């Protein structure tokens, strides 16, 4: 109930970016999974809180890169990159566009056409400040370990639909999916030097970020 | 409905800490402004994430800074401070108390006994990575033009409750508090070069943060 009434106030009164309402046009086109405006006003905020002192930028790991990009380039310092990772072509084709038509410079972007997994083993560790991912709860585990030693400390890792809409620790709901999301959560609660923010989001947003050195 | 699933697995599994939930069940019994677990790990976050280099540190605004301040010291660089600000005695006794049992230095706080508006008249400009602020409807807009001058680029100032559960933009509700913010909401829409973002964290959160310099 309440949930509603805060976002029709927040998305009906948040003004229009039309590079942004074409990228969320495009998106629902294409039936993908594409995070609402609030959790891109998120995402805004932590490229512009993170260092970009020393980071080559953020990486955007999803078929939406387009949408997610334009949110995270607001805010991203201009001497770093965005990243896009996604296997289909024209998903490749889909951002380069958006980002085209927004006013950004191609130097400003780098999209990767691989399976993400298959290629972050060819990123350099510790050089980026945000990392977003949006895949299958299955893949979510794996997508941590990937990205964790590329993180910088001060870097944070956000996981779009991670906690299913809180459907996990449920008796009934017995699931393939529901159990990795699962792992996946109690997984990236045990890793140290983590500060884990688990917020009511899409379907429930993990964000990891990576503890700065703490004599306390 | 769905936000409370998320809320309930979010809070019966975030590993409890010991300092955090006395803080918690004192605010409580004096019924102060407690800002739920939720909200607290995105304090941490960005606590984490905004850059201590240059940086005094944060500003915590509210009449639970024990609570807001231990989320706070969790993520912030050791090198920076929390400085407190409540005109009430107990409050300065309250939280102290709560950072002296957490195993905290007197060296990382600073309270100041004072009214916020009063007393950041004082502080110097341009030296704070995140002011939080806990304060009435009424006081929103002043609390932004006096934050404000006070944040770093890449610096965010996070306004609790300041949506009033969407209250706003109603007609029916007249009153003069939902005036106040929702003006505050249309001036805080206002400013340029500042990153907004208003999530569905208690009763609607806004955080401002300081846009860098853009070419775009």
């Amino acid at each position: 109930n309440a949930f509603e009434y805060l976002r029709t106030y927040v998305e009906s009164t948040t003004e229009t970016d039309a590079a942004v309402a074409r990228a969320r046009e495009d998106a629902a086109e294409f039936g993908l999974p594409a995070p609402d405006e609030m959790t891109g006003q998120l995402l805004t905020t932590l490229a512009a809180t993170t260092n970009g002192n020393g980071s080559t930028g953020a990486i955007a790991i999803t078929p939406a890169a387009g949408l997610v990009g334009l949110y995270i380039l607001n805010g991203l310092a201009d001497n770093t990159t965005l990243t896009c990772i996604d296997p289909e072509s024209e998903h490749q084709r889909q951002a380069k566009a958006l980002f085209r038509e927004a006013g950004y410079s191609p130097s400003r972007v780098r999209f990767l056409l691989s399976r993400p997994l298959d290629v972050m083993s060819r990123l350099a560790n510790d050089s980026y400040q945000l990392v977003f991912g949006q895949v299958s709860p299955m893949d979510l585990k794996a997508l941590v370990d990937a990205a964790w030693p590329l993180l910088r400390r001060g870097g944070a890792l956000v996981l779009a639909d991670a906690l299913l809409d809180g459907t996990i620790a449920d008796q009934t709901r017995k699931d393939r999916d529901t159990q990795a999301a699962r792992d996946a959560d109690e997984y990236i609660r045990s890793i140290e030097g983590a500060h884990v923010a688990r917020l009511p989001l899409g379907a429930g947003l993990t964000v990891v970020t990576k503890a700065l050195e703490h004599h306390h």
